[PDB]
């Protein structure tokens, strides 16, 4: 069901929670081999979590389900503010710019400390 399906999708989101929290300690340990790998592994966490949400939003549309609909057309915009800044993150890394990695990590979980909500919200839509 669609509801399975989020929760699935819900708890690929969980897994980059965890992978990030352990970059962010490499980072701060100035663990570069380290961080390099998290962020792929991070890149391909959040490509699979937005691929399940593109196709759960597809199908609350064909179900015509209104409100969970409205609600993942908003967090689908959310998610792609946090890949952008995500984005500038890894590219701070490769330009070994540790200011601007530090402001786009930290402005990562305030969106991503932001949507928490709304992504509760769907789950009891759905
Ligand atoms: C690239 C990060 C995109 C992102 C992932 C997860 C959430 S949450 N805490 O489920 O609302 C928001 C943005």
């Amino acid at each position: 069901s669609v509801k399975s399906e989020y929760a699935e999708a819900a708890a690929v989101g969980q897994e980059a929670v965890a992978v990030f929290n352990t970059m962010k300690a490499a980072f701060q340990n100035g663990d570069k081999e380290a961080v390099a790998q998290y962020l792929a592994r991070l890149a391909s966490l959040y490509t699979r979590h937005e691929e399940l949400l593109n196709r759960i939003l597809e199908k609350a549309r064909r179900e015509g389900n209104k409100e969970a609909v409205t609600l993942m057309n908003e967090f689908t915009a959310t998610f792609q503010t946090g890949k952008s800044i995500f984005n500038a993150m890894v590219a701070a890394f490769k330009n070994g710019d540790d200011d601007s990695f530090e402001s786009y990590l930290q402005a990562l979980e305030k969106v991503t400390a932001k949507g928490e909500t709304l992504a509760d919200q769907i789950a009891k839509a759905l």
